[PDB]
């Protein structure tokens, strides 16, 4: 599924992430543009060899299983492909626990690289609140 900016918005919304460990939603939503153009099914190779998967590009070796990554932890218990959905759920399940892993949303690196430090409203300007 491709979302729209503000159809991401609200669904990100709707699941709490707002404020979640401190990061108001425009942080999200813009985690979401870079990571994956908005795309619930993107996934991408990793050099070390692991793949990211979906929206937020949950990677593997820690975070879901997708049987090719050694030493994999599956610390969401979960399959990576179920990371592609449409139902954003598991991907926020995850990324909840994600950012409460210490290093906060810079366990994203295109969060740091182009997120951080901008005016992350710009990414819900727009959005019916
Ligand atoms: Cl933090
Ligand atoms: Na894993």
């Amino acid at each position: 599924k491709v979302f729209g900016r503000c159809e991401l918005a609200a669904a990100m919304k709707r699941h709490g992430l707002d404020n979640y460990r401190g990061y108001s939603l425009g942080n999200w939503v813009c985690a979401a543009k870079f990571e994956s153009n908005f795309n619930t099914q993107a996934t991408n190779r990793n050099t070390d060899g692991s793949t990211d998967y979906g929206i937020l590009q949950i990677n593997s070796r820690w975070w879901c299983n997708d049987g090719r990554t050694p030493g994999s932890r599956n610390l969401c218990n979960i399959p990576c492909s179920a990371l592609l959905s449409s139902d954003i759920t598991a991907s926020v399940n995850c990324a909840k626990k994600i950012v409460s892993d210490g290093n906060g949303m810079n366990a994203w690196v295109a969060w740091r690289n182009r997120c951080k430090g901008t005016d992350v409203q710009a990414w819900i300007r727009g959005c019916r609140l």
